[PDB]
């Protein structure tokens, strides 16, 4: 998985972008968030994820809150 950083996340709306080096920011939606509990992410937070690309373009998948 890649490892990146939550660039920003709009906790009300439920989406934002991940920063990963040598790629562009990756769009992230709450449904990609792994774990139990309210799905949300903080700016600055480190996460491990994959980028899954279909016909809608690239988005993050399997976001796990790393440290």
């Amino acid at each position: 998985m890649l490892e990146g950083k939550v660039k920003w996340f709009n906790s009300e709306k439920g989406f934002g972008f991940i920063e990963v080096e040598g790629q562009d920011d990756v769009f992230v939606h709450f449904s990609a968030i792994q774990g139990e509990g309210f799905k949300t992410l903080e700016e600055g937070q480190a996460v491990s994820f994959e980028i899954v690309e279909g016909n809608r373009g690239p988005q993050a998948a399997n976001v796990t809150k790393e440290a």
